[PDB]
């Protein structure tokens, strides 16, 4: 029943909303605005090629996880197109070294460390209402102690507090963040062992308001290492967008870390560009356009960093190639 299909999942997006389902292999995505992940294959899982401004996204993963990376990217990215960025810190480990090589602009960098998880998530949607910052980043959930638990009477449960205080919010914060258009991520971790555990043993903290909430929900790790040699200078990472209101979920991203440098662009772009048959790499030399870029992997990135026009080009065709947009 081809045709009543389309009628049947018209009817239901009627009923639900455009994307409440779609097939997985879909080129369908919102027409959202987006500010990049930093990751060219993240960009690309998340099918609309960035992160939903508007929306709620939660970003959990384990310490080191590249949690972090990615949100001082998606903050660098912001502000290179002129957004204005909130970081809400309740972690107390925001590194502005790091972020600065991520391309943070710290000074100009809103940052708030409230005293409680529930203020904190009055002033992320006091800034959403208004209208003027357009990236809130929140570190992170599991940090946000109920004023409660704060005050030791701490009773009822962890659990159940939190989960209440982020159901409490949820809504609204949703509301807000869409009407200012304001992105929200959640940096979240997987809760602590009690339970046992149971369930589902990848539960993150704070509930279900932020798991249901969530336009976009990415599950990031570290894979593996990144080995210059007996060296260790990265890690190896993998980023699963586990949900996706903005284009089909499920999609993953596997990408580099670098210490210091931060995520592996440019080896991307490479790897994407090579795969989509963009970038030859046979015989002893890669080439785009039938120029040579390097030999090995490893030039060629270099190369494409050394001559951001061609690789501008490339991450567009790739763009193009694998977004998720009608075509
Ligand atoms: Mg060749």
């Amino acid at each position: 029943k081809q045709k009543a299909l389309a009628a049947a999942l018209g009817q239901i997006e009627k009923q639900f909303g455009k994307g409440s389902i779609m097939r997985l292999g879909e080129d369908r995505s919102m027409d959202v605005e987006t500010i990049s992940t930093g990751s060219l294959s993240l960009d690309i899982a998340l099918g609309a090629g960035g992160l939903p401004m508007g929306r709620i996204v939660e970003i959990y993963g384990p310490e080191s996880s590249g949690k972090t990376t990615l949100t001082l990217q998606v903050i660098a990215a912001a502000q290179r197109e002129g957004k204005t960025c909130a970081f809400i810190d309740a972690e107390h480990a925001l590194d502005p070294i790091y972020a600065r090589k991520l391309g943070v602009d710290i000074d100009n960098l809103l940052c708030s460390q409230p005293d409680t998880g529930e203020q904190a998530l009055e002033i992320c949607d006091a800034l959403a209402r208004s209208g003027a910052v357009d990236v809130i980043v929140v570190d992170s959930v599991a940090a946000l102690t109920p004023k409660a638990e704060i005050e030791g009477e701490i009773g009822d449960s962890h659990m159940g507090l939190a989960a209440r205080m982020m159901s409490q919010a949820m809504r609204k914060l949703a509301g807000n963040l869409k009407q200012s258009n304001t992105l929200l991520i959640f940096i979240n971790q997987i809760r602590m062992k009690i339970g046992v555990m149971f369930g589902n043993p990848e539960t993150t903290t704070g509930g279900n308001a932020l798991k249901f909430y969530a336009s976009v929900r990415l599950d990031i790790r570290r894979i593996g290492a990144v080995k210059e040699g007996e060296n260790v200078v990265g890690s190896e990472t993998r980023v699963k967008v586990v949900k996706n209101k903005i284009a089909a979920p499920f999609k993953q991203a596997e990408f580099q870390i670098l210490y210091g440098e931060g995520i592996n662009f440019y080896g991307e772009l490479v790897d994407l560009g090579v795969k989509e048959k963009l970038i030859e790499k046979a015989g002893a030399w890669y080439s785009y356009k039938g120029e040579k870029i390097g030999q090995g992997k490893a030039n060629a990135t270099a190369w494409l960093k050394d001559n951001p026009e061609t690789a501008k080009e490339i991450e567009k065709k790739v763009r193009e190639l694998l977004l998720s947009n009608p075509n």
